[PDB]
C-alpha cells in the first residue's frame, strides 16, 4: 500500500528508461550503479541514472497510484519496455521484487537496494539558453576535433566561453581545431567565463538531446559561475549534469591566421566524394594531395606499389599555385561540420594550417595577400608533409 | 596493341566485380589469390575468381576494343568501380599497369602475374535447373540446421538428393534437422543419386544469387553424377563450382517420427515475437519454456535471481497437455524458416524431439495418437530439459 504503483502509456516509459540507461555502465564497480532509480509522485514518474561524471533525470506523465521509489536493472528495464506490447503498462513494487505487466505479458524482476545508490547532483543555477537545434549543431561542429587520449587530458574537453550574450566553443586535438562562435539568451547580460567541459559527454548531450525545444545551460550565476564543477542541461523535461574538466586549454587564439597567401572555394559534396574516391589507393589511410593551379584542383593519393588516383575538380582559387596534403579523414571531417553549400580555403605555407571556414553559392573572390573574412565557424587543419 | 582495353557501363562491371570478388580472400597464402583475372572478347568481358574451393565468373556485355588478359586485386577494383562516377568507365592494361579512367578521375593500378593464377574448374555435365526463387528458398530453409565445426565435418554439409524430378536437401547438427523436398525439371529422368555440399558456401551462393531466372544445377550426368568432386550453379551469365563434401552424412530417415502425442498450432509471428520478449530474462539465451494446455500456450523464461518472464497466447492443441523447453535460438531458427502464416507442432515425450511443419490460415485439428502430416518441409527440433 506504500509501495510505488503506477500505469503509462508504453512508448512514453520506454524512451524515458532507454535515454536514461544509455548513459549506464555495463561493467560496474559498484553493481548498483546499473541501476534506474523509479520515482513517483503527483500524477508524474520520475527516472534517474548516476555514475559519478554524469546523471540523467526525466520526469514523464504517469497514473500514479500510489508513490515511491525503487530501483531496478537499468538495460534490462529498457530492453523490456521497448518489446512490450503497444499497450498500457502497469507497474507495481512487492517487496523485494518489481511486476511489470502489459496485455497478456507479466514480468517479475528484482529490486535493488535504494539505499545505496549515489544521491544523484544538483544542477547548478541557470545561466541562459539556447534552442535545441542551434545547440545540437554547434557542440557537433566542434567536438569532432576533440582529442580522444586520456593521457592528454588537456585536448579531450569542449571549450565554454561565455561572454555576455556571445558563446565561443572550441576543441582541438594539435591536429585540426574547431572554433564555433554563437548567441544566446543569456539570464544575466554580465557574465564573463570559461569551462571545459569532457567532449565524448557533451556531444551526446546534444547528438541526441535534440528536439524542437529550448536547451537551458546550467553553471551558476554571478561570482559563482563554473565554480560548483558541474555543467547542467535541461529543456523537454530531461536534466543532465556533467563533471567539469580540470586540464587547461590551450591559448588557441594565437593560432587562427590573419592572413592568407593564397584562397580557394570548392563545393563540399564534390569535394568530399573526390577525396573519398582517390583515398581508396592510399596506404593506411595516409594522405589525400591537393594540387591548386588556375580554376582547377587536383586530387591524388597512392605509390606506384599499390595503384595511383587522381581526379580534377573546378575550383576557385587566387595566389600562387600551390600543392598540400591533408590526412583525409581530417580533412573530410571538417568539411562535414562546415554545414554549407561550398568550402572556402585559406592557405600560408604547405607547413602551416590551413583555414576551412564556410562560404554560400553567392560568395566570391589580385594577388593578395588576402585578408582573413570573420567567420562564425572555422577549422583549422594541419597539413602533412608530402613525400620526399 | 595485343592488349585488353574495353569500355562498358559502371554499374554492370561494379556488380560483375564484387560479386566475384566477394569470395575472395583477404589473407591469401599465396598472393596471387586476392587477384581476379579480366578477360575480353567478343563484345564481352569476363571476370573469374578461384580460392581452390569455390570459383565465380560472370560475363558482362562490353565493348571490347582490344582482347586480352589481365589480373588484379579484387578488393581494389571493386572498391573503385563501385566509387567511380556513373560515366563510361575505360580500361586499358599498358604493360605491368591498367589504366582505368572514367569522367575525370583516373586510376593506374599495378598487375599481378596471370601465369601463377590457379586454372579455373571445369563444370560438370548439367543435371537439372528449377527457378532461383525456389533454389534460394530452399537452400536457406535447410542450410540454418548445418553444424558449423569443421571438427565435425559430417555435420557441416547439406545434403542433395535426386531422385528423377524429386530433390530432398537436409542439413542438421544433432540439435536441430531441416527436409526440404522440391521438384525440378531434370536433364534425365533416371538420376538416383545424393551428394553432399558445403552449407556456408552453397547459402551463399542462393543467398544473393537470387533473380527472376532460372538456376543450373552441374553435377555429372549418368554414371558420372557427383564422381566429379563439384557442383555447379549457373544462370544469369553467372557460373560458380564448389567442391564437394567427403563426409557421411547421419542417416535422418529414422529421426522422423510417424506418431505424435499431442500436435499444437500457432501464429508464427505471434509465437517469435512472445519467444524474444520472454527470452529477455533468460541467463544466457538458455531456454524458454512452452506450457501446453487447452486451447492456451503458456511461454516463460528466467530464474527468481535475474527476472520472470511469462506470456500467454492463444494456440490449438490436442492430446495430454504439456511443458517442454527449447533453446530460443534454434526455436525461432526454425519458425522462421517455415514462410508460412502458422505452424503445426508434433510432439511426443518432452525428451524426444518436436516436429515443426508450416501450415496455412486454413488447416485444422480425439486424444490420438495423431499421425505425422506429409509436409514438403520438416524442422526436428530437440528439446532441453526443464530445470529441477
Amino acid at each position: 500500500l506504500t509501495d510505488l504503483k503506477f500505469r503509462l502509456v508504453r512508448e512514453s516509459f520506454a524512451d524515458a528508461v532507454s535515454w536514461v540507461a544509455k548513459n549506464l555502465p555495463t561493467r560496474p564497480a559498484v553493481p548498483v550503479l546499473s541501476g534506474v532509480l523509479l520515482t513517483g509522485s503527483d500524477e508524474g514518474l520520475t527516472i534517474s541514472g548516476f555514475d559519478y561524471e554524469v546523471s540523467a533525470e526525466v520526469r514523464v506523465p504517469a497514473e500514479i497510484a500510489s508513490p515511491g521509489t525503487v530501483l531496478v536493472s537499468g538495460r534490462l528495464l529498457s530492453d523490456i519496455t521497448r518489446a512490450l506490447p503497444n499497450k498500457p503498462v502497469d507497474f507495481y513494487v512487492d517487496g523485494n521484487r518489481v511486476a511489470l505487466t502489459c496485455g497478456n505479458a507479466r514480468f517479475s524482476l528484482p529490486t535493488m537496494a535504494v539505499e545505496d545508490y549515489p544521491t544523484l547532483p544538483t544542477l547548478p543555477e541557470d545561466t541562459g539558453t539556447l534552442p535545441a537545434e542551434l545547440f545540437s549543431e554547434a557542440i557537433g561542429q566542434v567536438a569532432i576535433a576533440a582529442g580522444r587520449d586520456d593521457t592528454l587530458p588537456m585536448l579531450t574537453g569542449i571549450r565554454v566561453e561565455i561572454s555576455g550574450e556571445k558563446v565561443v566553443l572550441a576543441a582541438t586535438d594539435r591536429f585540426r581545431l574547431a572554433v564555433r562562435e554563437l548567441t544566446w539568451n543569456a539570464l544575466s547580460p554580465d557574465i564573463e567565463a570559461a569551462v571545459l567541459v569532457p567532449a565524448k559527454t557533451l556531444g551526446e548531450a546534444a547528438k541526441a538531446n535534440t528536439d524542437g525545444s529550448e536547451v537551458r545551460l546550467s553553471l551558476g550565476a554571478g561570482m559563482g559561475v563554473g565554480k560548483d564543477g558541474l555543467l547542467g542541461i535541461s529543456g523537454d523535461g530531461k536534466r543532465s549534469t556533467t563533471r567539469l574538466l580540470d586540464a587547461e586549454f590551450p591559448k588557441f587564439r594565437q593560432l587562427l591566421p590573419a592572413e592568407h597567401t593564397a584562397v580557394a572555394s570548392a563545393d563540399v559534396a564534390e569535394l568530399t566524394e573526390a577525396i573519398k574516391l582517390v583515398a581508396l589507393v592510399a596506404d593506411r589511410g595516409a594522405q589525400v594531395r591537393m594540387e591548386f593551379a588556375d580554376g582547377m584542383l587536383r586530387l591524388s593519393a597512392g605509390a606506384d606499389d599499390v595503384g595511383r588516383a587522381e581526379e580534377d575538380i573546378a575550383v576557385e582559387f587566387a595566389g600562387q599555385p600551390l600543392t598540400i596534403a591533408f590526412n583525409p579523414t581530417y580533412l573530410i571531417d571538417g568539411l562535414a561540420s562546415l554545414h554549407s553549400e561550398r568550402v572556402s580555403f585559406g592557405f600560408t605555407t604547405p607547413g602551416k594550417p590551413a583555414l576551412l571556414r564556410p562560404a554560400s553559392a553567392e560568395d566570391r573572390i589580385d594577388q593578395g595577400p588576402f585578408a582573413a573574412v570573420p567567420t562564425d565557424y572555422v577549422y583549422l587543419l594541419m597539413p602533412v608533409r608530402l613525400p620526399g
